[PDB]
């Protein structure tokens, strides 16, 4: 199955997130204790790419989802039959892909010919002048509860840094939950310590 081991690499690639608290109006919140993001369906999910040194030109940023429970690791994560037959395509994203990228016309989606894994990839751009990180706005187009796709199984998002030719430059990952009230659910799952 696809690797998830953290790999910071020669460019010291770390992921970062906004520190949004757990108020009820929050659309997306990340738990450092759980290394877990909670987000709402289809809402903007900013993910920060932090690098100790800028990767070469033509570098690409790939996102992929896998099931976290070993007994579901080989099953391909994808939207439920209800949501892929939905009318929410942006004209770029395949109707079956869980993860989309927003606000970037150079986005590319892949169905692996041999693994069938889904992924979405964008060009890597360096941080905005006067900033320390590059931000990508991901969207999760299917709830963790969709009794038809994820069916309440936790998933991992694997963020991979690769050169123009697809060689791995770096890898990080975070657990994700797509729920109606991210703030409530984060506070509750941390109530479990
Ligand atoms: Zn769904």
């Amino acid at each position: 199955v696809p690797s998830q081991k953290t790999y910071q690499g020669s460019h010291g690639f770390r992921l970062g997130f906004l520190h949004s608290g757990t108020a009820k109006s929050v659309t997306c919140t990340y738990s450092p204790a759980l290394n877990k993001m909670f987000c709402q369906l289809a809402k903007t999910c900013p993910v920060q790419l932090w690098v100790d040194s800028t990767p070469p030109p033509g570098t690409r940023v790939r996102a992929m989802a896998i099931y976290k429970q070993s007994q579901h690791m080989t099953e391909v994560v994808r939207r439920c039959p209800h949501h892929e037959r939905c009318s929410d395509s942006d004209g770029l994203a395949p109707p079956q892909h869980l993860i989309r990228v927003e606000g970037n016309l150079r986005v590319e989606y892949l169905d692996d010919r041999n693994t069938f894994r889904h992924s979405v990839v964008v060009p890597y751009e360096p941080p905005e002048v006067g900033s320390d990180c590059t931000t990508i706005h991901y969207n999760y187009m299917c709830n963790s509860s969709c009794m038809g796709g994820m069916n309440r199984r936790p998933i991992l998002t694997i963020i991979t840094l690769e050169d123009s030719s697809g060689n791995l430059l770096g890898r990080n990952s975070f657990e994700v939950r797509v729920c109606a009230c991210p703030g409530r659910d984060r506070r509750t799952e941390e109530e479990n310590l």
